[PDB]
């Protein structure tokens, strides 16, 4: 039994609720909130910056000194960094940015992070402002992720629309 509430249940191991992550990491300070990130750790828009702006920039700061030490992710990578006032942990995961022109097969890459991870708050990597169809993020999700994974969606009528469009 665990402390996310409100969702609902798509398979096993995959639930969805629309929320604000922000908002649903703050009430549930989950053990890990999983970060829509670029390989350059920059906070700037999207989920990431959302995020970044809830820990007073401290997510950047941390951030930037990672990049200092080891250089940027791969695509389809990760790394393990606090989770501030939000979480645990936040796990960055770099989903292939459509609008740079990144190779959509990544993102089952992307998602292969979730599962070192018994339980994660996400987002649907590579949707928004990374430009990929979100319908896809959530059946390459549904279809990678094992371990048990709570998705926030942030637009009410996109939420919809996966929900009523489920397979
Ligand atoms: C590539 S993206 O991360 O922007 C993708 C596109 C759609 C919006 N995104 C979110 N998903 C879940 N919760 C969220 N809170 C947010 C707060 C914000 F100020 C902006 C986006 C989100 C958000 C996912």
């Amino acid at each position: 039994v665990n402390s996310f509430s409100g969702y609902l249940k798509l398979t096993d191991n995959v639930y969805i609720k629309n929320a604000d992550i922000v908002e649903e990491a703050k009430k549930v300070k989950p053990t890990v909130v999983v970060n829509a990130a670029n390989v350059y750790l920059k906070h700037g828009g999207g989920v990431a910056g959302a995020l970044n702006k809830a820990t007073n920039n401290a997510m950047q700061v941390e951030s930037d000194d990672y990049i200092a030490t080891n250089g940027p992710l791969k695509v389809g990578g990760s790394c393990v960094l606090s989770g501030h006032n939000l979480a645990k942990h936040c796990l960055h995961v770099v989903g292939p940015n459509v609008n740079k022109g990144e190779d959509i097969q990544l993102l089952k890459s992307a998602y292969e992070n979730f599962n070192q991870h018994e339980v994660l708050l996400a987002p649907l990597l590579s949707a928004g402002i990374f430009g990929a169809d979100p319908i896809h993020s959530l059946r390459v999700c549904v279809d990678t992720v094992r371990t048990n994974v709570y998705l926030a969606v942030f637009d009410k009528n996109l939420y919809d629309k996966l929900v009523s469009s489920f397979l």
